[PDB]
């Protein structure tokens, strides 16, 4: 058995969630009566909600209006992922899981959405038989880009940060990871680009699920 960690970052990564983020995030602004540009938007999609809403709206983000949005989000969100259900999935995601998991290694998302949304999304899609634990934006005090959530999630595992590896397709993630003195694995179909998870520390970079899963295996 590998007795090693594989920490997943969720949206972006495990669940192809950027575009419809972003179109979701689109209707709660109008819902609230206003709109902003396409490329503020972009530049949010899959950090944390409530402080990307506080940012998008341009207040602060404990001004009221700030849970109205996230909780229009939620409901709009939590349509979308019932009409996706699996397929909100990437191809190959359980599949690559399940052989992670075949091989020893313990499994955990973190992710910046809130972790009751992130346990949610993980009972829709089969996610949650494969995780040992999830933690999300509130799991922990200082979310991403600090290291609290990877560390916090792999003592969970009983993996020490060193014998962990981080997949995630964000700045964030990368960051993240470094800063728990991880591996990381930056995935290109998400949010970013490559050469932008290099620069932010990422070990590799892969194009693909499947390939972010064989780079595991084959340590
Ligand atoms: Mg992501």
């Amino acid at each position: 058995a590998a007795d090693r960690g594989v920490i997943l970052d969720l949206d972006g990564t495990l669940a192809d969630t950027p575009a419809a983020i972003a179109t979701i995030t689109a209707e709660v602004l109008a819902a609230m009566g206003t709109a902003v540009s396409r490329g503020a938007i972009l530049s949010t999609v899959g950090r944390p909600l409530p402080a990307s809403l506080a940012g998008l709206l341009g207040v602060p983000v404990e001004d009221p209006r700030v849970a109205e949005a996230t909780e229009e989000y939620g409901r709009r969100f939590g349509a979308h992922v019932r009409a996706a259900g699996p397929r909100l999935l990437y191809p190959g995601v359980l599949e690559g899981l399940d052989r992670l998991s075949a091989a020893g290694f313990r499994l955990a998302m973190a992710t910046s959405k809130v972790e009751k949304a992130a346990r949610a999304i993980a009972e829709l899609t089969g996610l949650d038989t494969r995780l040992t634990v999830i933690a999300g934006d509130d799991s922990v005090e200082r979310g991403k880009p600090h290291p609290d959530m990877a560390l916090h999630v792999a003592r969970g595992l009983g993996i020490p940060p060193e014998r962990c590896v981080v997949i995630g397709d964000g700045v964030p993630d990368a960051e993240m990871g470094r800063a728990a003195g991880m591996t990381v694995i930056g995935v290109s179909y998400g949010v970013s680009g490559p050469d932008e998870l290099m620069r932010a520390g990422a070990d590799t970079v892969v194009d693909s699920f499947p390939a972010a899963v064989t780079a595991v295996l084959d340590g």
